[PDB]
């Protein structure tokens, strides 16, 4: 019958009424973890009317299906969300989806729900505020000081991407990151015990993790806001705080399968007002003392905001360069001009790979971009590493690196590092951060690179070993489907230079990007610079690169494949065939061109063929006819592997006139037309 | 100076020499690793001459860039690869590709290389002898009785799908799983110091694994010896064996990462030959003494497999209906007739989703067919659970199930559970193995599955809740690229059933199969039985619906858009437009079908427009004009999902009528034509 036991109370019938609005949804969860969500948020420094403070603790709620929970937070703290919005819950177009999205939810930091992914976001949030706070700290200027809780259970658990991520956060000793297992024994199977046995707390101390355990989680909300305290102590180990939970608990089916997804009966509903003092006539309570004490925490944390503004005022004087920065970095502007340091090359310049000219790329602006940090996972340093003049982002402990570092170790851990970015892209400050792998396994961290796409997160995957290209590693390496499975998805960018210039190109729509994911394909092999390239026209996406204005054929085509049109262009000549190049390093961003650009460089009354190393899939909204690689590749020296699949200048040659006879006689429109 | 030492020499040295000819690849781990290798197959069970000798141990090598190593134990054996073919490491066309492929390597038993994938299918192939043994095993009668060994390193643990197949595989209490790992301590990037610090003993102890650890493995052979034996006696938990190694053991770059993925330079090479006793003028060295070693071994192991088929003999005397099945079985035959229990529906039938005529026939055929046994991860029991009448695949010694039962709870560990169920299918025995989960949370195991299609395996995905369809859980949980990314991949068989019969005519494909791996997409919602639909027909394919022989347009769709494209018939009707109607279940088979059969499907001459609430990537192979969902989904009631995307009768009818107008007065061929 105190305002906290009052405020568990409301928490717990907004998310039992929201469920039953909707006739849809988890309740067993919310009802479970209402006592924590209370102790948390009553800790945690936050400001309902400035979500972007970017000194804010952040919250993320990985067990995403209990965004019941959340939501009821949030509108009890007067974001920008209310019981309104509530009883929407699960309702086509409402603030209150059925797992929370960052781009439709204020207060949101995530998209949670697919599980394990909230966890590892809170590990990059987490990483990036220590990375951060160690760029921009001074003493008597804590600019940076925030802590990461993380809500999580049983699933998050199960899936592997949390324990890559868990491994590598107790490896960076990230003190500030405090997580909470809702440790109910119930996941949708049933019971725990059929395939969940496992010790997890001993898992976690392996890793190097902290362990708080909350034996009586259900109203021990003393013992919660105490391993709290507890974990904040702890300094160089991230903490995982075991709360023992009855899912649904007041439910008179706690503690089943039966609560975790579904609606409670009414008549449990009406059961559990009374026994909490509610009326069971009433839905959507929100008991005025209980708002009155939220209240009271909202204007506390307002005032230290107000703070660190002030703080950051004096900051600004003190260290005029480091404050000037840190305000262009908060007002999501990359530095003026900072594209001047893109490499520039003309087709005099050496035949180079793509993957060297993207560490060359690397190398030029890390230094004067300070919010670009990246890294990699399952890939040789003689593949990727940091750029010279920087450091590895270790902790300074192990003589390895320091915080200040910009450049991250992943480990074999390429899932994790894909949602570990949306984690870094979430925490602000205009992070620009990358990750590289062989685009191959950019695969295992499809879950992740998804949620870049629907979080609008400007991540970037470095994705070298494009193709067959690779040689000898053979098929098990060898990308088919990789490139059309990321362009299908909706809001990534995959761009494929061919080039010096091109590779520019594609950074500069990355390190620009706000909005949408890339991925850069890029290749072992050295591929030569190209006559008509420029950054100027690679930044169309797709561009004219051989122009012919008595064409009776374009052939389209990307990376290692457009050299290898040129070549052709060459063959066909001899034949009496006139071709035009188009080159297409993002199909994306061409798509967003006018359709008058579009069309000067797909235009109707030609044949169009489409030529590059991988699956066709996608390529009939650009091509007629397309020549790809539909199968799986081979173990050999790269270039016998093109012959064999006759992706040569001859080959190339042969199918483009027999394009051109199939046409004969027939009218042609541009791809680009179509009925609707 | 033993033969075991000489043999552990030979195995080194041929490893480096096929790295040397190839100039490319890894030897490190293969000088490593030789002495355990070479103690692993004197301890191992097999014939070189029969590699399907159902009761051999199996091996893997999940550390799949060490192959140089496996293939010299198996050149060394007599298996069907030679020392020529060792010359022929990593070069076009070989039986020695970089990463060892089953399909090409004779004594590969899965294909591995992509980290984290062989320890995975080594749990299921343990799971699946486990399972085969409580099935056939009589006093007596130890018909199955093999152990599963392998070997991994520091990628493989890093990756997460090994948590959770190790986490699983100890819940199970797998005690004929033998695992090694390679502790040397530097991978790509380094010493494993930069990146992998936990206490891997800590973690696999709490997964509930046996340790054995080596100290000495760069000599110890008789304590590795040891360490099997002992592994043996546990007969309820997987064993992990840390072998304690130097990487590059004998190289003058011994301990360092450059000899991990690089061939050793020409004069290391020599004063290994000659601190080994061997001549280094000399290359692919095979002492005969080692040679007689290794086929007294040989010899013994056939003579064990010449009493396995006595006793499999008197097994059939002695049970005769299991001996028959067993037989059965072994020769790769499904039961006589077994597909007469597939269910068979009629338009007159009830509307049904497709996830529930799943479960309907997977209830018909387990009684009947033995070898089918299969599971389900991040899934509700109400959305899979077993078939009435079996029992969960479980230890006896947890009341929860027995090893003869048919239904694994995989947890919520999608990845694994599709490597898992490679290593299933690898065991062989005929087993159709299948796994449930939602088929936007397939995509979190993309890399087990593409392995699927590589390594040519039976497996099954029952892939529900297939799109917008399922509503309120929203977009984080709809596919939109899942089935254009899987199509686009070689080798997958994606059926997406529309109807009772489709559902049947999937399931006939899914168990019949032998080398093409299945998904099958799934509905929440119900569907209703459709005029035309067969067993028969849906086996093709893809196959004519709806007939119209004066055709203004075809519509061509799969899944729950059959449906919408007969009812937008009847709109376009009362427009003055015929339609036909196209039913594409399975795009793989369609494919496989003959030019005639498929042209008379989609024939020329009349445009053809594809409806499908999912990406329009691959959609030109069948149609001139797409009508899909390229952007992502919502949280809502599934039917105002649809009205909103305007998949209606209307909205398809809208677009036919402009699709119609869009070819008034041009040619029109059939989509399935092409230039070459």
């Amino acid at each position: 019958s105190s305002v906290d036991q009052k405020a568990i109370s409301t928490i717990r019938l907004l998310a039992v009424d929201a469920v039953a609005a909707a006739n849809s949804g988890h309740p067993g969860a919310p009802l479970g973890l209402a006592p924590a969500a209370h102790a948390v948020f009553k800790k945690m420094r936050f400001n309902p009317k400035d979500t972007k403070w970017i000194n804010r603790d952040r919250f993320v709620l990985s067990n995403g299906h209990a965004c019941a929970l959340l939501y009821s937070m949030l509108v009890l703290y007067g974001y920008d969300l209310t019981v309104e919005d509530l009883k929407k819950f699960r309702q086509l177009g409402s603030k209150t989806p059925g797992h929370p999205e960052n781009t439709d939810v204020p207060g949101a930091e995530v998209t949670t729900g697919p599980l394990g992914q909230g966890i590892c976001n809170g590990v990059g949030i987490a990483l990036a505020q220590a990375q951060f706070a160690a760029t921009y700290n001074k003493p008597d200027f804590p600019i940076s000081d925030s802590y990461t809780y993380v809500f999580l259970g049983d699933g998050c658990l199960m899936e592997g991407v949390s324990s890559e991520a868990s491994s590598l956060a107790g490896h960076l000793q990230l003190g500030n990151l405090i997580a909470f297992w809702d440790d109910n024994k119930i996941s949708i199977d049933g019971s725990t015990e059929v395939a969940f046995t496992e010790d997890v707390i001993a898992r976690y101390k392996s890793y190097g993790w902290h362990i708080v355990e909350v034996s009586d989680a259900d109203t021990d909300i003393t013992a919660i806001a105490a391993a709290i305290d507890e974990a904040k102590k702890v300094t160089n180990k991230p903490t995982l705080v075991r709360l023992t939970t009855t899912i649904g608990f007041g439910s008179l089916a706690q503690g089943t399968h039966g609560v975790h997804g579904a609606p409670l009966k009414a008549d449990d509903i009406k059961q559990l007002k009374t026994k909490w003092g509610f009326n069971p006539e009433e839905s959507f309570a929100v008991p005025a003392e209980v708002t009155a004490s939220y209240n009271e925490h909202v204007a506390e944390n307002q005032k230290i905001q107000q703070q660190w503004n002030e703080l950051f005022a004096a900051y600004k004087q003190k260290y005029p360069e480091l404050g000037a920065e840190l305000q262009r970095r908060l007002d999501g502007k990359l530095p003026e001009n900072w594209d001047k340091a893109l490499p520039v090359y003309t087709p005099a310049d050496a035949a180079v790979a793509t993957r060297k000219l993207s560490e060359i790329v690397l190398s030029k602006i890390i230094p004067e971009v300070p919010e670009i940090i990246g890294g990699s996972a399952d890939l040789t340093p003689s593949n990727l590493t940091k750029a010279k003049g920087t450091v590895d982002f270790q902790p300074a402990a192990t003589g390895l690196g320091d915080y200040s570092g910009r450049y991250i170790r992943y480990g074999v851990r390429e899932h994790a590092m894909g949602a570990i970015m949306n984690g870094i892209a979430a925490f602000g400050a205009n992070y620009k951060n990358y990750g590289g792998t062989f685009l191959n396994f950019v695969s295992y961290a499809a879950g992740a690179v998804r949620l870049s796409a629907l979080s609008e997160f400007p991540i970037t995957w470095v994705a070298t070993h494009d193709s067959i290209g690779l040689g000898e590693d053979g098929p098990t390496h060898q990308p088919i489907e990789t490139l059309a499975h990321f362009r299908a998805t909706p809001n990534i960018s995959v761009w494929r230079p061919a080039d010096g210039n091109e590779t520019s190109a594609a950074y500069k729509s990355a390190i620009e990007s706000t909005h949408t994911p890339h991925i850069l394909a890029l290749t072992r092999q050295n591929l030569p610079q190209l006559e008509g390239s420029s950054i100027e026209k690679a930044s169309k996406g797709g561009y004219t690169l051989v122009q012919q204005d008595k064409a009776d054929i374009i052939i389209v085509a990307t990376g290692s494949e457009v050299s290898l049109a040129v070549d052709a262009l060459k063959v066909l000549e001899g034949q009496g065939i006139k071709a035009g190049v188009v080159s297409l390093p993002d199909q994306l961003t061409f798509d967003k061109q006018s359709e008058e650009y579009k069309l000067s460089v797909l235009p109707d009354g030609v044949p169009i063929l489409s030529v590059e190393v991988m699956s066709t899939f996608g390529w009939s909204k650009y091509s007629h006819q397309q020549f790809g690689l539909n199968r799986f590749g081979a173990s050999g020296k790269a270039p016998e592997i093109f012959k064999l699949f006759e992706f040569t200048p001859e080959g190339v040659a042969e199918r483009a006139a027999k394009t051109v006879a199939f046409y004969k006689g027939k009218d042609v429109v541009s791809p680009l037309r179509s009925a609707f």
